[PDB]
């Protein structure tokens, strides 16, 4: 077994495998549209002696992170092993060689999508968004006299179709993903994909609909099997006002006993209505998980809380150096020391911290996070709080 | 239709109402132990001309808020309108009597569990902690590298029978409630209430057991139907070792599949493990309701985060009064002022923030919190955040 | 209503009553196929008076039976009496007319799938073969330190394409059946049908995959609706290494949290495994069914149980005719007489004890086999048994 | 940690561990029925320094193999680890020192039921019964022409009270588990609990009736929640006659849809029905699994199959001897040889083949009996088949 880039002789050896390995995977039409995202070096194949027997690529992405700061990530993605190969070390092999290549190539972080939960940790990952699903039963859902939109006179959202809106949808949608932690450029090629799943599908998706507002839409369609449930795939509001008025708009579904979203812990939907009991948790998991690649790079990166005092401390990530890192007036400087050690984690706590949907006090609870000093994780958790709720873009 | 104090008369018809209401209703034997919480003006009657129509209670309880501070807190309870006379505005009735003695009897703090959560908003309850239950398919649960208490050697906790240690979880629970914002007082008649609920019941419930360390303990019982389902009923640790030590033995029970708890949303147990995704969120619920009865007692009463700078500002509660709000070294003075507010919310707004359960941002994006000021709501959020997680003590 | 081999004129009418009578219908092309199996006079239809309102026929097949004997076999198929036309003696008449001409044409046994357990013992058939579905939750099964292939280096085991190594399964395929008893002959146009089959139909199945190794392979997809069960449509080893291999890869399907396949009782998958329990019979069910067309015939042609010494008896067929039967050195000889009979069954009854599936001891518990003689039963018993377990080649 | 037999105090602290490690306990008095068949040094218990953390003890037990050989068998039970000392070799430990006291004491076989198929194996416990459930859809059932009792008179069967003909079962009883290989002696002390089981319980089991036969009786009740299943707990059948006389009688039950019954593979039940498919397999489970401890022992004492002659081989079990096995006239010889092994296999292997439910054949394919010889495996095969069917006794 030998472990190299791929010629373009490899790429039907490795649509096999994926076709082999994912349930949900469109042919290799999608596959050439995400594919333009992926670069040069980007990919890894194991060759048995000869056939593919793995595979692991990055694509090059940009990931918003507190402070409306842009980083590029390597999107991993299209992680297989043959089943005939399994326990041989190939994805330890493939994800040695990929950070090694990501790493050099200058990005200071790393992101992916996790097929199981026990995987990644070991390689540097931690659970950095959480997908929270709302459904509500849409009969019973009346809005709070306080909820924005409620007055008299015309409605700011329109029902469209998708394809007749895209320049609309784009243009909303870049200004959420620059506003919003968690959010991800949507290339034109993306976008292309999108629009084409919105149409329905002989025995498959029903057609897809849109709500669209000045500031804000909602990408929606029945369920396949329940007839009686619509499914918004895509909610992008940029203000309060969007939001509420798309939700009065998909309440507004009279024909449909459900509305579901996988949307973020922090969705003020339920705080719109009289019942927030009505806004049911029907699902709750792991969403974007973060490497953090260079350490000192990616603290810098970020803006931090401003109401937290400066204050100065030593981190040691396991096997990823020490720093002095000292965050004062949102920003935080982090330089090498050999000084003691204040705070100890593994590398995938900090990925978990990083975009704020894990306090440090949670993890210390666990001892995922090491210190002896509680006012300093008091400081930690305000510190690397989101002023802005972290969400979640599109899984890749 | 006459609103009273009930008269040992009104009793047995209170107890009919009751059975004909509550389907979880134990008979008038538990309702003895209970009603030793009720004080002698605790209770309102409805007597149609003559039977009782409608009835509402409060008990005397002791409720922990930020700061580790204990409140006297009036828990409503025993809340029932007949059938027969819906929609004749009793409840309202009955609430408006009960909150005036309520507030003269010098009560800060009302609170109640819901029986639906569109009822209580109107007379001032805003959902003050958040039930989180947790799901764990213990056939695949791995403890990290980092969770405490691996090493080799004996265990420091025991098997036992609940009754034989009654002592020993007295002192633990009374440990936890003092240090947990949402923690309660556990009167002795409700530990005789508790271990009478831990034997089994001839087609009823099955026998509990108990799992004992030295800083906390689990109850526990196999689910009467599902017999691969322990359900946790009550889990008080006072310590990190204590949380891992308890979730290492139920983890251990290798005759069941799944291990179920209701926790909070900040419950360390996913990230003990190697694999987060096991502890499942399968349901999540509005717990403890509170209504704020004097708003300055309340303000001036809890801890606020020290990491927030000194900050002053103009509160108004719709219908509550207008106060100057100034906090700063955790603590806060809340003084009346006619100066324009620069917040204003309803007071079921106030309970919601009052345990740090809810962000005031969130509530702001959904407008039941109106400012013009974004630095101020960053302030609100910052300072109302409590260290310790809200937790729920006991449904009452 | 009258009985007649069909006219090309009858087809159309035919495959009307096709489509009607069986769910699982493929039009007429797949017909087509199958139709090139249907010998010159191997079809019956019954005309009202005209429509087709019943038919039935037999395709040209070579069935294994023990002692690795290939006997020409009539195998039923497509019989159907239109809904107009129930309880008219029709399926009696057509069977009568098809074994009539089974029989002169000089088939020693006919063979049927049965739609429904209780139509065609009356008819002469006996289940002779058995189902059996094992599902394996992969995500616990590990491999006994017995089971072979489990030793370091490269797999013998490929992931490929089913269309593209079409002539590598035929090979295997040829070499199974010729030794395994239920084993038949796989004709070029059945491998047409089967590896059109394998690719995904829009609304319809998803792609085949297939496992190859020098000496197997298996042929599996995820099932439509369950997307956590990859469904083995058909698994064939020559070896118990190649078995042992394929189960590997099939357990290293990492996305999937079952495998199902539809096998034989005696299959060794549970032994492979460190807990056999894992391997769960899901389903049971009568697979080929045997009618005995000429009994001196079939006796003479198996092998027979080379432990078991030389006996003699006197066997008597239900209107099958009276034979002295002579077992020894592993062969048979049937001879008619008039001698008093020491064994009587119905022909059904010997159908399913021809293939070994089904013990003489266990029929002759349910009065089904008569003999006063026990010693005579056990020698039947170990006679008749088979050294290769009985499989089921494909449904027809 | 210390092991040791329990003193008389330590019986709470077991009764405590069996409550929490078994669901479906009955309390110390059924306990103390049971007991009086645990011979004197049958127990042993861990104790942590100190409460019982570890116990496992065996009773005595007979046990027919085939040949209507009846063994004395040490039948392990109560093996229980609290779930606060797992993974400290605690099950190792007591398993060791009871197999040393069963071997010192004179058993030549140990034998249990598994509360998982994944444990016992290693400790050389191999599954010897197969557990087969059969349901029966009454409506349909229609007995065939040649099974017995069909003629006209009386019924030989009778609908009686259990309790009021306690004599009758065991006698029945009594001369079926001599008969029949896995048959256990049912002492007086187990028909009390088996009669006591027999009555209806508040929100528990429905009441048990019996069908009587001068040589069978079947147990039954109505299913708790499935009104229309009836589950016979106990079918003892000496004849075949009494085998369809009452199986005639449970199809009778008019008010039932299904009858289902725990069997075994060989139940002629399906071949007395016009539709075998009818008796449809709802289940299938390991029952009874055997430790061979003294080899030379069992082997010499069962009976094997008259019909394979006289052969000669060296039987070699993996870390319990090497022997010179001679089998002839139904009877082996077995003595101490340092000649070369023709067949290996794990002491559990030896297990599984002894009551003839494995066939060698089967176990060899799995690479779990390892032999170059096919004829000598064919041999094996035939030799330790059981004449009569092995069956399941009733659990323990
Ligand atoms: C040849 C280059 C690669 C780049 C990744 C890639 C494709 S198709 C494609 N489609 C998608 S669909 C969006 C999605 O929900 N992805 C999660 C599951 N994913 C795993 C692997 C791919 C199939 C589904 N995503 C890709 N990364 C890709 C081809
Ligand atoms: C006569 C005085 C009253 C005081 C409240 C009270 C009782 S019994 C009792 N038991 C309970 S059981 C704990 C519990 O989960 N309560 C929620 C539902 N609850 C609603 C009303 C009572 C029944 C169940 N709780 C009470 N407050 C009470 C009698
Ligand atoms: C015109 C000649 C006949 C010969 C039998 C025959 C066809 S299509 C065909 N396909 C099949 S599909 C394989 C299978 O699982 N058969 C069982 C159910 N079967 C019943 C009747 C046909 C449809 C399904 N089988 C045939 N015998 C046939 C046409
Ligand atoms: C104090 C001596 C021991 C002897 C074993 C023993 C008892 S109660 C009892 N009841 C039973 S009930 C029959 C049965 O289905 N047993 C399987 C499960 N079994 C596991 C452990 C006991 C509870 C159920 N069986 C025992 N061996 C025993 C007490
Ligand atoms: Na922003
Ligand atoms: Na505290
Ligand atoms: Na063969
Ligand atoms: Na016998």
């Amino acid at each position: 077994v030998t472990l190299c880039s791929p010629t373009e002789d490899d790429w039907p050896g490795m649509f096999l495998l994926a076709a082999a390995s994912f349930t949900d995977f469109i042919g290799p039409e999608s596959a050439t549209a995400w594919r333009t995202l992926v670069p040069t070096d980007g990919a890894v194949v194991v060759r048995d002696g000869s056939e593919v027997v793995g595979m692991a690529l990055y694509m090059d992405l940009r990931l918003t992170v507190p402070g409306e700061v842009v980083l590029p990530t390597a999107g991993l993605s299209f992680v297989a092993v043959a089943p005939t190969h399994r326990r041989r070390g190939l994805l330890r092999a493939m994800c040695a060689e990929l950070h090694r290549r990501i790493a050099d190539s200058g990005y200071p972080v790393a992101a992916l999508h996790a097929s199981e939960g026990g995987i990644y940790g070991r390689f540097g990952y931690g659970p950095a968004t959480t997908l929270h699903e709302l459904t509500v039963d849409r009969r019973f859902a009346r809005f709070h006299a306080d909820a924005p939109g409620g007055g008299l006179g015309g409605s700011s959202v329109r029902l469209v179709r998708p394809t007749e809106h895209r320049g609309e949808f784009e243009a909303i949608y870049e200004r959420w993903r620059q506003q919003v932690p968690g959010g991800l450029l949507r290339p034109q090629v993306l976008w292309d994909e999108l629009l084409a799943e919105a149409k329905a599908a002989p025995g498959g998706d029903r057609e897809s609909f849109a709500l669209l507002h000045p500031d804000g839409y909602a990408l929606y369609r029945v369920d396949r099997t329940d007839l009686k449930l619509a499914r918004v795939s895509e909610l992008r509001a940029v203000t309060a006002d969007a939001h509420c008025a798309l939700w009065r708009a998909l309440i507004g579904l009279d024909s449909m006993e459900r509305i579901s979203i996988i949307t973020h812990p922090q969705d003020p939907l339920p705080h719109l209505l009289t019942d927030t009991r009505l806004a049911r948790t029907t699902w709750r998991q792991d969403g974007l998980w973060l490497r953090i690649m260079n350490v000192p790079a990616a603290l810098e990166a970020r803006g931090y809380a401003h109401e937290v005092g400066e204050f100065s401390t030593v981190l040691e990530v396991s096997d990823g150096g020490r720093f002095a890192l000292k965050i004062g007036d949102g920003r935080a400087r982090c330089t090498p020391t050999d000084a003691a050690a204040e705070i100890e984690m593994d590398r995938d706590v900090l990925g978990s911290l990083y975009l704020g949907a894990h306090r440090a006090s949670t993890l210390a609870a666990a001892n995922r996070l090491r210190t002896k000093d509680s006012q300093l994780l008091r400081r930690l958790d305000a510190a690397f709080a989101s002023d802005v709720p972290v969400q979640t873009a599109f899984e890749f």
